[PDB]
DNA sequence: ATCACAGGATGTATATATCTGACACGTGCCTGGAGACTAGGGAGTAATCCCCTTGGCGGTTAAAACGCGGGGGACAGCGCGTACGTGCGTTTAAGCGGTGCTAGAGCTGTCTACGACCAATTGAGCGGCCTCGGCACCGGGATTCTCCAGGAT
């Protein structure tokens, strides 16, 4: 049994990834969401967040 | 000097006849709509808890309302001159039609890596709690604005 590990850490991100994946698959955006979509998106939201805050 | 009218010139709308290709209708599929069936999760209902909206009171205070005087902008009127509009004649390449080539859209069939799904485990994040520190406000002083008088242009 591997230890549970936050994806944000894995991706080197501060924004949550599992949650983004979760949001993407529902809200009825699509029947299915690919593994790399949540990750790509989390990076984008984080990037923009940084620009405004900076 | 201005009004209107009549004539000409021009451009528009009108009826007419003919042409053609874009619609209206019919045929033959064929695959998506409709009927029939079960299974189970979402929506509906009521309980009820308590948070937050409503209404009311009294002070106190800044903010609105009102009035007056006077400068400054909005507006109308005038005249200059030039930058556009209109019409003519020459030049351009747009549009039409047809030809020929093949690059890439669109569809078929096969196979497999990917994600939905489900059950188990747990730690990342949310609610509630205390603590005190950055921000808002007070009062005083510094200096940085605007505006008028008087002396230049």
């Amino acid at each position: 049994r591997a230890k549970a590990k936050s994806r944000s850490s894995r991706a080197g991100l501060q924004f949550p990834v599992g949650r983004v994946h979760r949001l993407l698959r529902k809200g009825n955006y699509a029947e299915r969401v690919g593994a790399g979509a949540p990750v790509y998106m989390a990076a984008v939201l984080e990037y923009l967040t940084a620009e405004i805050l900076e």
